[PDB]
């Protein structure tokens, strides 16, 4: 831990050559990457991994560049992209996390406005030409086949079959649903609460993490905005927010969102094999048997 922060000062005083680490703290964390807050003022992303910080600073520059918008994103002054290395560091944005507490003590008109700048930054980031940017293309369809593929190559055939009909039955909706066949543009691709930020009259200021943005369905970005769950505001926030951003079928976004839920034990159990992690693994196979017997 205070071991954990004294390699990243060395690392970035070392990349970074006139850079002097004050303060050090980790404000973040997962299984791949941490963050690092600076000299309270930097945030620091690093990770050791193409599976790398590229195509994110990348979409930051892009944004950058051609959003016309007062919601501040992550704009980068520092990076280091190697193979075995990245780091992203660029100024903290200043705010508090949107959460369902805080939404809840918000007046109608506070919650209006919210939806109002969220439909609206949404608009206008999936309004762009993103021809500048064309490289970033994710295909969620085809990069499930190819994850089907591989789990037939590696574990399928140790499953249960309770396993193998979750997962045949998934594939199954996947060949007959039209979801993925609709309009194409820049995403965010994670975008929940725990990545839009507020200013003190509870307005949306900014927005984090587009780590995982891309030209993706039009659909990707209402995925957690239409999810019940205790992290998540509410199903009738994301269906508000899509009236709202308008010129879409809302009962396709659903569906979007229904599949990729039910696709989510199968994306843990690929992580693990990916990444041989076994937890993983078996944490979901668990999940598939506690959907199954709910
Ligand atoms: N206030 C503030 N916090 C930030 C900012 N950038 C990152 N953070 C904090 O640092 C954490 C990690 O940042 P994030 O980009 O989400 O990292 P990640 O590796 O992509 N995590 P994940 O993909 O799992 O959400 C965020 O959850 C947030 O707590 C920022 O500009 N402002
Ligand atoms: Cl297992
Ligand atoms: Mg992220």
């Amino acid at each position: 831990n205070a071991t954990n922060v004294k390699a990243m000062k060395y690392l970035i005083e070392h990349y970074f050559d006139n850079f002097k680490v004050d303060s050090i703290e980790i404000i973040g964390s997962g299984y791949d990457a941490v963050a690092y807050l600076v000299n309270n003022e930097y945030i620091f992303k690093t990770k050791f991994s193409k599976k790398g910080y590229a195509k994110e600073k990348a979409i930051y520059n892009f944004l950058n560049t051609n959003l016309e918008t007062n919601v501040k994103i992550p704009n980068i002054e520092y990076s280091y992209i190697s193979d075995e290395l990245s780091i992203l560091g660029y100024k903290e944005i200043k705010g508090t996390f949107l959460t369902p507490e805080i939404y809840s003590t918000m007046s109608e008109e506070e919650q209006n406005l919210l939806k109002r700048d969220i439909a609206s930054f949404l608009r206008q980031m999936h309004g762009l030409d993103y021809t500048d940017i064309s490289e970033c293309t994710i295909d969620n369809k085809q990069n499930v086949l190819e994850e089907y593929i591989l789990l037939r190559e590696t574990i399928y055939n140790d499953l249960t079959d309770i396993e193998k009909d979750y997962i045949e039955s998934f594939m199954e909706r996947l060949n007959a649903t039209t979801v993925f066949e609709g309009k194409k543009c820049l995403c965010h691709n994670d975008f929940s609460c725990n990545h839009l930020l507020l200013d003190g009259n509870n307005r949306l200021t900014g927005i984090i993490d587009f780590g995982d943005s891309g030209i993706i369905d039009e659909y990707c970005d209402f995925i957690y905005l239409l999810e019940d769950s205790e992290e998540e505001i509410g199903t009738n926030f994301g269906e508000d927010i899509l009236r709202m951003y308008g010129n879409i079928d809302i009962e396709k976004a659903k569906e979007y969102q229904d599949i990729v839920e039910e696709y989510y034990p199968i994306e843990t159990i690929v992580y693990g094999i990916k990444n041989i992690k076994q937890e993983f693994i078996e944490n979901g196979r668990k999940e598939i048997y506690k959907r199954t017997y709910k």
